[PDB]
């Protein structure tokens, strides 16, 4: 059996486990049998969670950021079902009460015993909130629809959770030999080497002598760097960049000195380098796996007498306010004096102190460290920050993961993506944030799922495999039960991918009726049927994706012809109606982090009262090039809402008008208004997403309404400026908001503030994307690279401005946009 599991991770994870031994690799096989260790044991805790403690962690509750409704309750084994009048106030218990007073009298005769499961999803209500709490219930209330909930009793869900079952001394300057190397070039070459503690050079970077592009090159060279070996602090980063000249780069490679046992290297390594775009302190520590076709430098690292880094406990031995709000050497140098003060009043501005200080000199670490050893605890937001690049000090770090443990799992999903990002900086295998998010996501099911895909997606990438691989290894050893749940999800998209490659060659050699034709038969294969059907979303794991509509299912004509797959589920009735996108020939990090970054800005919003209406849908990459999309139903494009064809409802005498012809045929007389409603507050929320993110490409072909009203985007290939973008504002837009009236400043006035509100409140939190962006800086996302991509967002904010100016320069910039409008 233990064998079987093995082949099954393997498969899904998209490595053999062999791979892992056969690198003979000691810190590999630490990590794998510490982390195993780890994982099973909080699966060993979950074996035996109250009823309610299981839920919390396989069904979390999905919570809003009097009035009556209708709501339809049903018991697990019945048919027959009950429909109830509850005030939007009541608890979930109120409404289970009603449940058992009806069933008992039907039935001819203990709400605590109970859950309430929405209708075919993975989804359940239970907790002291109001039903409006909830967001199913309140998803209910504007969309209409009446709840469907079914009474889940404990020994039920118990059932379930049983199916589930698995040093100081020396003095002398550091300095290395260059031997010899191996690679393809045009002219003379160079190697380039520099000491980085984080971004920070610890010292001037030393070179070597230009030698002819010959060989299989030699050098045996010392290369002597101006810092002392006692110096050298823990996460000390030796990079080599080699290059060609009479500037043409090569190759790269970094190391660390000590190894993950603290102990300082020698002496002979051979680094497989990594082909350039020269010196790339922020790259990994760990050499290019394509060994066979690698360039390849060995250097020597000089015995120095086994040495270690000295324990904590050795360590432990050894006009201020007017500016703290990139600061002159004096204006650092009062920041260093008064650390203690920081320390004791401005807790908060430990990243600046951290920054000032000398890392190339052990004694200021030694007191650097000391004060952050009794340093408290910060805001989420402040160690969000300590997890940059510049921090690469595991105490800071081991700090920063401290601060962020009081986290929620709300919060924690909402960070998921660049915590994964973050990953990639970290100097070895082992450490404090891997241990972090396995632990969290082993305690709760939703963080479990995306973790696996945020790693699972980013497998094809050789400079993280190994670790990623490991990382997914841990939580399947941590839950068997998930891992085949996930196999399934893999399942699923492994045929997708086969189906989309067929529909890519068909669409060149016939028309599409005869491609549509041919995908169903393809997908009415048993093979077929069985791998897409029955399945959790990996966009969202509580939704259940049932039976495949392949009636339904079809292609769109873009380039790489993605595929538009159909759900139906009897027992989650209409809900179960669900729509998923497979993509595959494009990159859909860039979409995925633009729609992260507008949901929290929605979240930001509702926290203040503020909702703008928006539509937060699934998109997940998977693969290589190759994720999915959650299709958001009964809405199209405004471009072909404009096509305003004859012989539908929508037919206009002027093109101005289709849009609003169409929203009227979707919400019949009274319905208009808060049609309209609904399209001024999501427009100017995407307004002010799209101006703030720098998206531009705007046009009527990316752009969806819903038949509620409700406005949203699609198909973000440039961001943050990349292809400065103006305020935007369309003249169909602006006529729909005005209720089809040529003047209504009444109507467009209110939208005014809307966008005001809404901008005004980002800001606030500014702050907040700054952190999170700084973060994706790890992504290797090609339009977020350098530093000019944070400043996009530093303008766009105008965090520099009081709130008076700020808002006087988005005023200008909208006003700007309405005189484009026509
Ligand atoms: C999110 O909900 C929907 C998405 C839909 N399509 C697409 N969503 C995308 C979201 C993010 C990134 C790419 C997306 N592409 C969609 N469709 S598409 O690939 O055919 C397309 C590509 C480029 C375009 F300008 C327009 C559509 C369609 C739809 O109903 C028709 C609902």
């Amino acid at each position: 059996v233990k064998k079987l599991i093995n082949s099954q991770i393997s498969l899904l994870i998209g490595k053999g486990l062999h791979e892992f031994d056969s690198l003979r690799d000691p810190e590999v096989n630490d990590f794998r049998t510490k982390m195993r260790q780890f994982c099973e044991e909080a699966a060993a805790h979950r074996q035996q969670l109250g009823w309610v403690e299981w839920l919390q962690y396989s069904f979390p509750l999905q919570l809003e950021p009097n009035r009556a409704l209708l709501v339809n309750v049903k018991f697990e084994g019945s048919e027959e079902s009950f429909t109830f009048q509850v005030s939007t106030k009541d608890m979930p218990l109120a409404l289970m009460a009603c449940a058992l007073r009806k069933k008992a009298t039907v039935f001819r005769q203990q709400p605590e015993e109970y859950a309430l499961q929405v209708n075919g999803r993975h989804e359940y209500l239970y907790g002291n909130y109001p039903l409006c709490h909830f967001q199913y219930i309140c998803s209910c209330l504007h969309s209409g629809l009446t709840p469907h909930l079914t009474m889940v009793h404990s020994s039920s869900i118990l059932a379930m959770r049983d199916e589930q079952s698995n040093l100081w001394s020396l003095e002398q300057p550091f300095s290395i030999e260059l031997i010899e190397g191996r690679k393809v070039n045009a002219m003379k070459l160079v190697v380039q080497a520099g000491l980085f503690h984080g971004n920070e050079m610890l010292c001037k970077t030393v070179s070597s002598s230009e030698v002819n592009v010959c060989s299989e090159p030699v050098w045996k060279q010392r290369l002597e760097f101006d810092i002392s070996v006692c110096d050298l602090p823990r996460m000390a980063r030796l990079c080599f960049a080699l290059y060609a000249v009479v500037d043409c780069p090569i190759a790269w490679a970094n190391l660390m000195l000590f190894d993950y046992k603290d102990q300082l290297k020698t002496g002979e390594r051979c680094l497989y380098m990594w082909p350039s775009v020269l010196l790339n302190p922020a790259g990994t520590v760990r050499g290019n796996p394509n060994t066979e076709s690698a360039a390849a430098l060995v250097i020597y690292l000089p015995e120095v007498a086994p040495v270690y880094f000295p324990a904590l406990e050795k360590i432990l031995e050894l006009l201020r306010e007017i500016l703290e709000r990139e600061l002159y050497e004096h204006e650092k140098d009062l920041v260093w004096k008064m650390r203690h003060e920081v320390q004791e009043h401005f807790p908060e501005a430990l990243a600046r102190l951290l920054l000032v200080t000398k890392w190339n000199k052990h004694e200021d670490v030694a007191q650097m460290l000391y004060l952050l050893c009794s340093w408290p605890e910060l805001p989420v937001l402040s160690a969000l920050e300590l997890l940059d690049f510049s921090f690469p000090d595991c105490y800071v770090g081991s700090f920063a993961i401290k601060s962020l443990r009081k986290l929620t799992d709300d919060e924690l999903f909402q960070y998921l993506l660049q915590l994964v990002q973050v990953l990639k900086y970290e100097s070895y295998l082992d450490c404090e944030l891997t241990k972090f998010l396995l632990g969290r996501a082993l305690a709760n099911r939703k963080i479990g799922h995306f973790l696996f895909w945020h790693l699972r997606s980013e497998m094809h990438v050789p400079s993280v495999a190994l670790r990623f691989g490991l990382i997914m290894e841990a939580y399947c050893r941590g839950s068997t039960h998930h891992m085949k749940v996930l196999m399934k999800q893999g399942e699923a998209l492994s045929k997708l991918k086969a189906l989309n490659d067929f529909v890519k060659v068909s669409s060149q050699k016939t028309t599409k009726p005869q491609t549509k034709e041919m995908m169903h038969m393809c997908m009415r294969q048993e093979t077929y049927m069985e791998a897409l059907s029955h399945l959790q979303s990996p966009l969202d794991p509580s939704t259940l994706l049932e039976e495949v509509c392949v009636e339904q299912c079809t292609f769109m004509d873009s380039k790489m012809k993605p595929l538009w797959i159909m759900y139906s589920s009897e027992e989650a009735g209409s809900a179960g109606n669900v729509g998923i996108i497979f993509k595959n020939g494009d990159d859909l990090r860039q979409d995925m982090l633009t729609l992260q970054m507008i949901q929290l800005m929605d979240v930001l919003w509702k926290q203040e009262g503020l909702d703008l209406r928006m539509t937060p849908y699934g998109c997940l990459p998977t693969g290589d090039r190759t994720g999915l999309i959650e299709v958001v139903l009964h809405s199209d494009t405004i471009a072909n809402i404009q096509l305003n064809k004859s012989n539908m409802a929508a037919t206009a005498a002027f093109n101005k008008d289709a849009l609003l012809n169409w929203l009227k045929s979707k919400n019949p007389g009274e319905a208009l208004d808060r049609a309209i409603e609904e399209f001024t507050l999501s427009c100017a929320g995407y307004c002010v997403a799209t101006y703030v993110l720098g998206i531009g490409d705007r046009h009527s072909d990316n752009i969806m309404i819903r038949e509620s009203g409700q406005l949203f985007h699609i198909d973000f290939g440039h961001f943050l400026g990349n292809f400065r973008v103006p305020f935007i504002l369309t003249y169909d837009f602006v006529h729909v908001i005005q209720q089809g009236k040529t003047n209504n400043s009444e109507k467009f006035e209110r939208f005014r503030g809307y966008c005001e509100r809404a901008y005004t409140i980002l800001r606030r939190h500014g702050l907040l994307f700054l952190h999170l962006f700084a973060l994706m800086r790890a992504a290797g996302l090609p339009e977020l690279s350098c530093s000019k991509d944070i400043q996009y967002l530093k303008d766009s904010l105008a965090l520099g401005k009081t709130e008076e100016e700020a808002l006087k320069h988005f005023r200008v910039k909208f006003n700007e946009a309405l005189r484009e409008s026509w």
